[PDB]
């Protein structure tokens, strides 16, 4: 509740199940969708798994 705004900027088509699961958990389903998630250790772990695919901004 500090938060992170995550945008899916690259196509995950054909990516490993782990990485597709991390996208699932971040709720990113289509290209250029943006989500504001709570900045937790867990949410950070999932953004880390899909770093190539996403753009991250610190928000509150």
């Amino acid at each position: 509740m500090p938060r992170l705004k995550v945008k899916l900027v690259k196509s995950p088509i054909g990516y490993p199940k782990d990485q597709k699961a991390a996208l699932k958990a971040l709720g990113l389903r289509r290209l250029q969708q943006e989500r504001v998630l709570e900045d937790t250790p867990a949410i950070r772990g999932n953004v880390e798994k899909v770093a190539h695919l996403v753009r991250v901004e610190v928000v509150e």
